[PDB]
């Protein structure tokens, strides 16, 4: 009923999207993994009469819930993808996505990643994006490579239209008390990581994580805490 929609509010399978600013929604889906239940967060960012779709819904049954729901929102078709890094969160639904006509893009990190760990794999290698730093146009948004941070391949997305930065994985909400999946993280790393994205963005005006509540830019350095006390 307006709020940002919670782990516990969103049943595994359903797909919900929230409004973030004009043309900007960011999608929120329910997955298990290990025994547990978690949300995560993607990006739509509205590009012209067609729609630029940031990470999957995590899972195949989920990601065509998404597509779904976007049919049922907003009614535009969904052209593009970019998955932010090789986990399941992120890729978990790109064979979904290329079955429906969906053209799926990655760095060749994540794509090399995604192929070693047996994840699913986007079509299309995003060039430009390999020293951090590094940023690129696609569509209505910049994709930058802030350096290694919650995966060596973490990117992060900005909507220059509306000032959203979506963090990813590499951003977590400010309610977080631990560093999330740590797995393949480099905790060392993460915070010049997360002062490269501070740098590169201080007009931000929503910060959107990869799990949880999108806020403001405070979520930057409380993701550097929260890494911090976790390597700590
Ligand atoms: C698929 C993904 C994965 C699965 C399950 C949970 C998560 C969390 C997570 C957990 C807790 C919080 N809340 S919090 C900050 O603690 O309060 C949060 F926000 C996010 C994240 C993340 O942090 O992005 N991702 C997860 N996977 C799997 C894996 C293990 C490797 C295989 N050996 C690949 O690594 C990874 O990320
Ligand atoms: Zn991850
Ligand atoms: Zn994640």
């Amino acid at each position: 009923s307006g709020e940002y929609p919670t782990v516990n509010e969103i049943p595994v399978g359903e797909v919900r999207l929230y409004q973030i600013a004009d043309g900007v929604w960011s999608h929120i889906a329910t997955q298990s993994f290990d025994g547990a239940v978690y949300p995560s967060n993607g990006l739509i960012v509205r590009d012209g009469d067609e729609l630029l779709l940031i990470d999957t819904a995590w899972g195949a049954k989920n990601t065509a819930a998404l597509l779904a729901e976007i049919e049922k929102q907003i009614g535009l078709p969904v052209t593009r993808a970019v998955s932010t890094h090789f986990h399941d969160d992120r890729v978990g639904g790109v064979d979904v996505l290329r079955a429906a006509g969906v053209a799926t893009y990655a760095s060749p990190s994540t794509r090399r990643l995604a192929e070693a760990e047996g994840n699913e794999i986007p079509t299309h290698s995003l060039e430009g994006l390999s020293s951090s730093g590094d940023a690129v146009r696609f569509g209505p948004v910049e994709l930058f490579y802030p350096g290694a941070a919650h995966s060596t391949d973490n990117l992060v997305v900005y909507v220059p239209s509306a000032n959203v930065l979506y963090g990813g994985c590499a951003v977590h909400e400010l309610s977080s008390t631990s560093a999330g999946n740590v797995a393949d993280a480099d905790l060392a790393e993460w915070p010049t990581s997360v002062e490269r994205i501070q740098k590169h963005y201080p007009e931000a005006e929503v910060v959107i994580p990869g799990h949880g509540l999108p806020g403001g830019l405070d979520l930057l350095q409380h993701t550097a805490n929260v890494v911090k006390a976790h390597k700590n």
